[PDB]
């Protein structure tokens, strides 16, 4: 299976695989029953910003996401990626519905990764950023239901015609390039992204969430990881 | 066949296709005749560093080639690169030699482009920078005789077990990635590169040179591009 | 006097001190008559864009003014800014009033300066970017009429109380740090600015305008410089 | 007194106030008795590189320091700096000397300050960089025995004629403008750090260290805070 390192924004508690009882921020290590969780209060039709944080000093992975009244919710946990993560790594966005569905709508997608040695400060470093997502965007790699288009958004899971989304539906978004993630001959590694999402729903519930994550750089959506599997593990494990 | 925008420093004047009986950096659009020369002083086994910079509001692609001892060379020409790169394109490094030869080692690489749009700075990036390279460089397609690895260095051209630069070797290293080097919307699209080079031989003279190159996506070393043609152009028109 | 170097959004016409007779961007080099000028739409109550490029490669100071429905106005000189500015500098933003008034609101402004040398990607390098302004903004140098605060905006000339903007207002805003424009052993000396603003009025004609400019480090507002002097300069010259 | 918090490559262990028996990383608030140490070995004569991390989010600031053998040392400590450091900062270096003595010599110097908020990836921001120091750096306050100059380097402490350094010496560099280290509103606020530095001595043993600091923003360098006090404490308290 595909080596996952997630930060998930889960919008529906799965209780009976371990998710606590209230929508919720967490941190995935290789599986989707997170390491570390925190309360949150996803506000429907409203756009978010989900700022994730690592370096390989702190060794803490971290995680904010804030909507604009200023309700935040945040999750860190204490983990050595070098440890998990292979070399090489593709770095993602990931959601999905089920029985339950919402818009995974993402508006901008920023990430850098860093790799700072023992000469000065030289550095390898990939950074990216999309504020507006084109139809036809090159530099990402597009799994499942995932579409770009006109709007200047990434839709991660199925939309309608009308506009509304679609249950049973996993997409992803993976920045073109592989990412070297770590290096052993680095000092420091560090990583951050950012995402901001707009998850609308007229659902009894909205479902599923969205993850930005790390993967293998073969990773490709695990069938049937559709709803509670946010398009990130083949289980529930 | 492929598009291209280049900025070469020729080591060696094949002033039977247009260059003047000098070393010399140029910018090359769509032939390696360049539209723009500038005389440059070759320092043997000396590490040089290569700035590029455009942007889409001076429309001056702009390039400056220098060494510690301050020696430099500068080449600039007015161009609208909107009329003549694709939207979608890769970017590398290329180098050649032929008769006469040289090391073509680049010791790092740094690309930023930004597409700044209607609105604040809002942006769409793509930074990248090598201060080492890796032996397996996941994120570089290399073409040709390009190899990297141990030394953190990237060599374009063929070298010998014994360190010795071959002849008639040519090789090409694009960033996996494409980049989006305009879009209509944005009110600025800029790109700028560096690079640092070691560029040495002991042959009666040094050929053919290096370039920073920018090209279609799936851009390849055209057959019969060693020596004069620096790897980018299937001949010398 | 001040040493000035400004790119000025002028938002009225005063054509007796050789401005066109229309609302215009222009460059100033040492004096009020640019040495450029582009015809520009002000959009009244729209926020625009401004960005303004410079680097001593192609010694071309450039600069765009946009609005989100995409009208552009650019204009570009060419220039040596080695021969203008003093080596050390403060950057800011300047506007007034006279007898047409408007409000200057400046919502974000950012710049990036960079000395790039004889070595590798190694530089000097001040980037500042604010996208709220802060109340009591410790970084900020305000001169005249500027003031910050509360609504995240920078407002360079007076606004009364009923949020109207006062005739015969001169403001500006500094940043607080000197700035190594230049540096003679800089292969590369570049400088960026970006500042979004919201020019609105009531009046018959809007005025006097917006400019980004470089001064010598104790730069203060020239005596009688409010109306078509921008706060820049002491007379028409 | 001044409020402090910093990192402190200790070369001097002065057990009698606390510090381990060892050269030695530290993480100071409020105190020249680090709240957290790791040994250190202190390379004499060797360049050392120093990066400091924190954000807002993880609260934990982490420091490393490192030689280009491979050696390094770490140190983290979890802290809400929020709950310690006033608003508005300066940032500087500083280093002193006692009874025993070491060249405090910075190389080069680099600091970022984010605060990010709840719109998108909108920010202010502080970034500066030098890789050379000025014999004139207008953008530095130089505090007691420091001075640039044009070898390029920031001296902390007093080196004499012959190239020497000297004992009883203090001296600190601090950024010019104040820095905005934390904003209620932002969601993330982040800073990071890194200088080189040089620490020669021919002395029995050398002494005592360089600190990156973070202080009030009329910090000044407490009267005899030569020796163990590292010129950022009164006292050892
Ligand atoms: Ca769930
Ligand atoms: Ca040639
Ligand atoms: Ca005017
Ligand atoms: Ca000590
Ligand atoms: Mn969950
Ligand atoms: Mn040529
Ligand atoms: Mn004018
Ligand atoms: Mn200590």
């Amino acid at each position: 299976a595909d080596t996952i390192v997630a930060v998930e924004l889960d919008t529906y508690p799965n209780t009976d695989i371990g998710d606590p009882s209230y929508p919720h921020i967490g941190i995935d290590i290789k599986s989707v029953r997170s390491k570390k969780t925190a309360k949150w209060n996803m506000q429907n039709g409203k756009v978010g910003t989900a700022h994730i944080i690592y370096n390989s000093v702190g060794k803490r992975l971290s995680a904010v996401v804030s909507y604009p009244n200023g309700d935040s919710a945040t999750v860190s946990y204490d983990v050595d990626l070098d440890n998990v993560l292979p070399e090489w790594v593709r770095v993602g966005l990931s959601a999905s519905t089920g029985l339950y569905k919402e818009t995974n709508t993402i508006l901008s997608w920023s990430f850098t990764s860093k790799l700072k040695s023992n000469s000065t400060h030289e550095t390898n470093a990939l950074h990216f950023v999309f504020n507006q997502f084109s139809k036809d965007q090159k530099d990402l790699i597009l799994q499942g239901d995932a579409t770009t288009g006109t709007d200047g958004n990434l839709e991660l899971t199925r939309v309608s015609s009308n506009g509304s989304p679609q249950g049973s539906s996993v997409g992803r978004a993976l920045f073109y390039a592989p990412v070297h993630i770590w290096e052993s001959s680095a000092v420091v590694a560090s990583f951050d992204a950012t995402f901001t999402f707009l998850i609308k729903s007229s659902d009894s519930h909205p479902a599923d969430g969205i993850a930005f994550f790390i993967s293998n750089i073969d990773s490709s959506i695990p069938s049937g990881s559709t709803g509670r599997l946010l398009g990130l593990f083949p289980d529930a494990n």
